[PDB]
């Protein structure tokens, strides 16, 4: 059952990263607006 447990643990880790990203992303945009600074679509390069 260790496998199932390992998978669940990894699932949470990935979820945490997603939220963290959405948090830093929202802040990054706020700054770009706070001072009419360069802005790109979804900050996606290329």
């Amino acid at each position: 059952a260790s496998k199932e447990l390992e998978l669940i643990t990894l699932t949470v880790g990935f979820g945490i990263l997603i939220f963290s990203l959405i948090v830093t992303y929202c802040i990054n945009a706020k700054a770009d607006v706070l001072f009419i600074a360069p802005r790109e679509p979804g900050a996606v390069s290329y």
